[PDB]
């Protein structure tokens, strides 16, 4: 929409105040102008065309029930833009400022949120398995990613190259959640996920054989269901790229972190300049050998514990 640009006031799918960026055209529409190309939040209506409405408010103020979940979608949108920006110096995900869209309400009782290679999809949850999935932040920057390495890697979605696009969505999308400090831990969807229990997630980047996912190369799943296991054998990689960050012991082989600010360099560097299509662990493995050589140089500590990790997951 062409209109003025202001800041809305509204409430998250946790229930937490927040204030929104939206422009003024007759209506309110979620629509953020201060970052790139826009950032755009949909209502799908609980359907699956796509994208649907450009979000519209009569009052500026969003905190009734059905807005909660587009509330979080049109505002961690924001939060994962300002990391790739700040923290990267990427604008949006193709780097030139593209537009950002996320489609909220999507189907009906969907347990899912994706990037379909254009915008940003969330489904609301059924209530039990998930609740509306914008509301974690993980959730959000994870998917966001996506958009990122569709432009960058481009990591064929099948076998050990879409676990590893799987496992760059889940360190920068737990990263993005430490850069907000919003509650932040290295599981993956702790926010949106099973209501009724607590401290359980998703996915777990510290503990992955915790959810049954192979925190090691030799447990890695070699069948063929889900596309060969790219969200199987993603935990292989966040037990690397988590080792990296904090460090200790695995199956015996000792890591000394280096931080999550270097951690996140390395493999930006290596998602951005070295990571082809069809890149699998070891070629991962040379990648960020490679980057943190680049940054760090390669008699240096951070070239060590990219080593030691990728050892201890067994990765050669
Ligand atoms: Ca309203
Ligand atoms: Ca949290
Ligand atoms: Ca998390
Ligand atoms: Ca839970
Ligand atoms: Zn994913």
């Amino acid at each position: 929409i062409t209109g003025t640009s202001t800041v809305g006031v509204g409430r998250g799918v946790l229930g937490d105040q927040k204030n929104i960026n939206t422009t003024y055209s007759t209506y309110y529409y979620l629509q953020d102008n201060t970052r790139g190309n826009g950032i755009f939040t949909y209502d799908a209506k609980y359907r699956t065309t796509l994208p649907g409405s450009l979000w519209a408010d009569a009052d500026n103020q969003f905190f009734a029930s059905y807005d909660a979940p587009a509330v979080d979608a049109h505002y961690y949108a924001g939060v994962t833009y300002d990391y790739y920006k700040n923290v990267h110096n990427r604008l949006s995900y193709d780097g030139n400022n593209a537009a950002i869209r996320s489609s909220v309400h999507y189907s009906q009782g969907y347990n899912n949120a994706f990037w379909n290679g254009s915008q940003m999809v969330y489904g609301d949850g059924d209530g039990q398995t998930f609740i509306p999935l914008s509301g974690g932040i993980d959730v959000v920057a994870h998917e966001l990613t996506h958009a990122v390495t569709d432009y960058t890697a481009g990591l064929i979605y099948q076998n050990e190259s879409g676990a590893i696009n799987e496992a760059i969505s889940d360190i920068f999308g737990t990263l993005v959640e430490f850069y907000a400090n919003k509650n932040p831990d290295w599981e993956i969807g702790e926010d949106v996920y099973t209501p009724g229990i607590s401290g359980d997630s998703l996915r777990s980047m510290s503990d992955p054989a915790k959810y049954g996912d192979p925190d090691h190369y030799s447990k890695r799943y070699t069948g063929t269901q889900d596309n060969g296991g790219v969200h199987i054998n993603s935990g292989i990689i966040n037990k690397a790229a988590y080792l990296i960050s904090q460090g200790g012991t695995h199956y015996g082989v000792s890591v000394v972190g280096i931080g999550r600010d270097k951690l996140g360099k390395i493999f930006y560097r290596a998602l951005t300049q070295y990571l082809t299509p069809t890149s699998n662990f070891s070629q991962l493995r040379a990648a960020a050998v490679q980057s943190a050589t680049d940054l760090y140089g390669s008699t240096s500590q951070e070239v060590a514990s990219v080593k030691q990790a990728f050892d201890a997951v067994g990765v050669k």
